[PDB]
């Protein structure tokens, strides 16, 4: 495609979106990150998501974190957020937001996203949402459309949070730290000296 980057600017929207959204709540140096991974995202047609054990390594730089330990109400207040999320649902808003997002079996991506954070958030083990994407591009889908969708999906839920301002801003914090994995180590230094830190 060059319909491929149609899916993947409109994607960069919603993650500058959320950037600003949260930017409302830990600041501006999250709003430019946030802004920068957008870019990156804007950007990446022809270049390939970085590997399964890079990704958790880049990740685990925030996750593993001391002053990321998310408390049970937040970690609550998350899963929550997620376990309201309908699929379907879902699919068909993003379905609304361009064709482009209409690829095939777009709903069960989302639901394993869903199931994955919750997860996530309930174990501490953020292997299964990594593994799921890398999983869509061993199968055969464009890393372009892979992190598209995965991109879009969190930042859809990102934007239709609606838990404390604390709680916002440790998810931000974490959905930031995902996405930034599959693009460049650079983010995880960059959550990590200018925000958390």
């Amino acid at each position: 495609a060059k319909d491929e980057r149609e899916l993947l600017e409109k994607t960069s929207e919603l993650i500058a979106g959320m950037g600003d959204k949260i930017g409302e709540h830990l600041g501006d140096k999250y709003k430019a990150i946030a802004k920068d991974i957008a870019d990156n995202i804007k950007n990446f047609q022809g270049k390939t998501i970085r590997s399964f054990d890079d990704a958790m390594a880049s990740l685990n730089k925030i996750t593993a974190n001391p002053a990321m330990k998310i408390n049970k109400a937040d970690r609550d207040a998350l899963v929550n957020a997620w376990k309201h999320v309908d699929a379907q649902d879902m699919a068909n808003k993003l379905g609304n937001l361009s064709k482009a997002f209409k690829v095939a079996d777009v709903v069960m991506k989302v639901e394993k996203v869903r199931e994955k954070s919750i997860e996530g958030y309930e174990t501490g083990n953020w292997g299964p949402l990594m593994l799921e994407v890398e999983s869509w591009v061993l199968s055969g889908i464009a890393s372009s459309v892979a992190l598209g969708i995965f991109s879009a999906t969190l930042g859809a839920y990102a934007l239709s949070l609606g838990v404390p301002a604390i709680a916002v801003g440790i998810a931000g914090i974490l959905l930031a730290a995902v996405v930034g994995a599959l693009i460049d180590d650079k983010f995880a230094d960059a959550l990590n000296n200018e925000i958390i830190r």
